[PDB]
């Protein structure tokens, strides 16, 4: 059973299992967005290393959940891990678009979990979460807006390019 | 406009600028505060560079704000920088006195600033200003109380002075 | 007061205080630049970078001109630094030119207060402002409008993008 | 006789080695002041090694103009160097007092070349004094002035040495 389990709620617990799922699908979804960039009729492998790397940092994200329910004496339950929304990904934009959403996706799921962890005045979950996950995601949406903005910019226009090229070659 | 902002109020947006030009002020007084010991007639060095350490200090600390700001898809909008109450500082002792009154205000916007984000339920922002900013502005009051202490023995009488003179140069 | 004031007029004392208060300007409206193209939808990072390397330069420039007033035995006042003149900086070729704007007037400052010192037969300002100032704002202006031309010729044409690319991949 | 004197007028020849004079009485006065303060009654180490550098300081920039009297064409004309204005220092509040008056007579003499230089039109000249002279006085008597400051500090009283002590052990 569990010696060690104490304020910990069968609410957080659930959520946490929740999470993990989330955490997994997300890193599959990655998964499945490197391949199609790998493909040679798209062939754009800087974007496939960037969701692969991806995939590997949502993989992470679920096993320190899961290291953390142990540790809470929490009992980690797996789902059926839902296959991603598309086949297919399209653009680089369409891509970094599904991307951001599905961040902040996460992201929402985070804040409710804290709000959770709040109302059941958890503030191990409270910090675990401030501590390894909510300033990562911050982080990483902002680079995935800034990613959204370059992308529209370089598609977009000679004036949008001519930016580019002159931050990127120049300064 | 912002493909980013989540969960990111436009009050605590708003009193995250204010904070910066605090901050950005702060700065600016103890830019004044470290010239004033450099003076001829004043000429102590060493208190001059612990106010300019602390005006670089200051300034790191708008910009982190600044950072975080854009991180979570806020504008940054900046204000006239009030110059400094004093034009002359007087003793060591009155400036560390106008020091320490200048953090305890800034401790107090960043306790404020906190309780805004708790009410929000803004987790990120909350995190944000206890990784950052809180333990750092306690460390410094205590520090700043402990000078003005030790000042204060000095400058009081031969029982304080002889204290100082064991302490620093004996043990 | 001042045992060491030797042929320092009040006239360049005071434009001293001026132009550091100028600086301290220029360094701010720089700040917002900097910021300005950190946010995430305009996300040019070598452009950001630029521009808060400015603003520690003209910071720079503000602390040297305070240290030479306290040199002379001048007594340094501060005053209200002004909020940019902007809150949003339009395109980088936008910004490149405010900033080339901004260079020149702070140049025609300090060719201002080398004439003053030169009236007062003052030489060691006017070998100060040669030696740290002058020279440093023609090669900065000198960059800067490179940098206008470049940008011009990369938002303006194909003609344009070519050389560039050829000169910066090739050359 | 000479084959290079180009734009190098009589009265400035004249007046550099009036200046040599100077630099080496000013020279001589600090030997001075340096073994008085090596006596065993006076017995201030400190001050005697930072008198007799400035001996060395003094020397070397007699010896920089008449190096430059050389490269210019003019003739070194040595006189009488008198001796220093006083055989016993006083205090070291005395002997700074009586260094900072003799460091602003040297100041002034070059200020007065600089002049000469000007009205001749000898930029080589007005350079070299900027370059090698002015500057550094202007830095000696900042730090001469300082010294004032504190030794008036430590010496007027428990207050003044209690800042001292603090600026200098703790800060
Ligand atoms: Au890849
Ligand atoms: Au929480
Ligand atoms: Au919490
Ligand atoms: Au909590
Ligand atoms: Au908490
Ligand atoms: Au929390
Ligand atoms: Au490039
Ligand atoms: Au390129
Ligand atoms: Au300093
Ligand atoms: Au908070
Ligand atoms: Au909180
Ligand atoms: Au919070
Ligand atoms: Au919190
Ligand atoms: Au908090
Ligand atoms: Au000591
Ligand atoms: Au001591
Ligand atoms: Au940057
Ligand atoms: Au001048
Ligand atoms: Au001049
Ligand atoms: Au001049
Ligand atoms: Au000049
Ligand atoms: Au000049
Ligand atoms: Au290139
Ligand atoms: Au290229
Ligand atoms: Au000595
Ligand atoms: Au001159
Ligand atoms: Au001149
Ligand atoms: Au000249
Ligand atoms: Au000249
Ligand atoms: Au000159
Ligand atoms: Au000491
Ligand atoms: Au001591």
């Amino acid at each position: 059973s569990s010696q060690i389990r104490q304020n910990y709620s069968t609410e957080v617990e659930a959520a946490v299992n929740r999470l993990v799922n989330l955490y997994l699908r997300a890193s599959y979804t990655y998964l499945s967005l490197g391949f199609y960039f790998d493909r040679d009729d798209v062939a754009l492998e800087g974007v496939c290393h960037f969701f692969r790397e991806l995939a590997e940092e949502k993989r992470e994200g679920a096993e320190r959940l899961l290291k953390m329910q142990n540790q809470r004496g929490g009992r980690a339950l797996f789902q059926d891990l839902q296959k991603p929304s598309q086949d297919e990904w399209g653009t680089t934009l369409d891509a970094m678009k599904a991307a951001i959403v599905l961040e902040k996706s996460l992201n929402q799921a985070l804040l409710d979990l804290h709000a959770l962890g709040s109302a059941q005045a958890d503030p191990h979950l409270c910090d675990f979460l401030e501590s390894h996950f909510l300033d990562e995601e911050v982080k990483l949406i902002k680079k995935m807006g800034d990613h959204l903005t370059n992308i529209q910019r370089l598609v977009g226009s000679q004036a949008g390019l001519g930016e580019y090229l002159f931050e990127h070659c120049t300064l």
